[PDB]
């Protein structure tokens, strides 16, 4: 089965681009990453900086968890990202999206030994 770990990393890691590519970036990427597979997932955010910078924020600042849970983390510095928004004529399978840059603090949940992001909870 894919790991939990190798999970994140497809739907929430891209260093090869710096920030928000193309107007046409998330269009491809929600697609090439396999989030509009079975629907057109609502809203998803993708990081630009390296693996061992995301993997980092597990040590960094522990915040509550939207879900309640404790182990969410927040990055000390801003890291660069894109969300990604489907737009409101998005229809399945032919899933549409806004690509919106921004450097923002990131939330992650940690899980596991060794002690890896498996979750993003919130840019602020």
């Amino acid at each position: 089965k894919e790991t939990a770990a190798a999970k994140f990393e497809r739907q929430h890691m891209d260093s090869s681009t710096s920030a928000a590519s193309s107007s046409n970036y998330c269009n491809q990427m929600m697609k090439s990453r396999n989030l509009t597979k079975d629907r057109c997932k609502p809203v998803n955010t993708f990081v630009h900086e390296s693996l061992a910078d995301v993997q980092a924020v597990c040590s960094q600042k522990n915040v509550a968890c939207k879900n309640g849970q404790t182990n969410c983390y927040q990055s000390y510095s801003t890291m660069s990202i894109t969300d990604c928004r489907e737009t409101g004529s998005s229809k399945y399978p032919n899933c549409a999206y806004k690509t919106t840059q921004a450097n923002k603090h990131i939330i992650v949940a940690c899980e596991g030994n060794p002690y890896v992001p498996v979750h993003f909870d919130a840019s602020v």
